[PDB]
């Protein structure tokens, strides 16, 4: 089955997903320079206050945080959206070097990490529902450089020890994703899909122009988990991004000047 290696990664995905060359994959490069400026745009509205988040989960392709959205608890409204989307878990993508792991670029630059926070819209009642459909999905995603620590991401990395292997799970209740965001909420967004197989064409795109500092400590420690099962041969979980995917015809546009 797939993954990210040379004989299952992303250039073979689409022997068994053939939408993997469709006319809305992502991610994509963003062109900062032909996005334009949409002054009908709203500002988001991140409404994570009650956000409750349950357990993180290693799926031999990166680790979940996982979010209790049986109701509107933490949501996701405003800017390109209509309706309201619940926040189901977040995952990041990341690289074996800070010069790649972003699945987004940004005029062809690659950060070290991108942080996707996945909603899907109230109105079609389930996930499973959610991803059959154009507006199924919101993904808010966060560009992640090295610097400082981020320190809302610490409790996430002390964790990852005890999920190191492919199907490993965790309680992890009372985690606020509000310590992942940067301070502005300026963005792009463009229509997409999921990165990962199956690669539904589902998603609004809503990408921060702002990224978050990590620390190297920090991303060194997403870099020691692993894509395999416990007691198989080690193979480090990292490069696990899609590349940019042609734009075709779509626009991608800016809610800042
Ligand atoms: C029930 C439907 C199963 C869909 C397969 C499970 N895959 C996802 O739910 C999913 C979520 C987000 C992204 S991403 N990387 O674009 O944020 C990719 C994949
Ligand atoms: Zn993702």
């Amino acid at each position: 089955h797939w993954g990210y290696g040379k004989h299952n990664g992303p250039e073979h995905w689409h022997k068994d997903f053939p939408i993997a060359k469709g006319e809305r994959q992502s991610p994509v490069d963003i062109d900062t320079h032909t996005a334009k400026y949409d002054p009908s745009l709203k500002p988001l509205s991140v409404s994570y206050d009650q956000a409750t988040s349950l357990r993180i989960l290693n799926n031999g392709h990166a680790f979940n945080v996982e979010f209790d959205d049986s109701q509107d608890k933490a949501v996701l409204k405003g800017g390109p959206l209509d309706g309201t989307y619940r926040l189901i878990q977040f995952h990041f993508h990341w690289g074996s070097l800070d010069g790649q792991g972003s699945e987004h670029t940004v005029d062809k630059k690659k950060y070290a990490a991108e942080l996707h926070l996945v909603h899907w819209n109230t109105k079609y009642g389930d996930f499973g529902k959610a991803v059959q459909q154009p507006d199924g999905l919101a993904v808010l995603g966060i560009f992640l450089k090295v610097g400082s620590a981020k320190p809302g991401l610490q409790k996430v990395v002390d964790v990852l020890d005890s999920i190191k292997t492919k199907g490993k799970s965790a309680d992890f209740t009372n985690f606020d994703p509000r310590g992942l965001l940067p301070e502005s909420l300026d963005y792009w967004t463009y229509p997409g899909s999921l990165t990962t197989p199956p690669l539904l064409e589902c998603v609004t795109w809503i990408v921060l122009k702002e990224p978050i500092s990590v620390s190297s400590e920090q991303v060194l420690k997403f870099r020691k988990l692993n894509f395999n099962g416990e007691g198989e041969p080690e193979e480090l979980m990292v490069d696990n991004w899609r590349p940019a995917q042609p734009l075709k015809n779509r626009q991608i546009k800016a809610s800042f000047k």
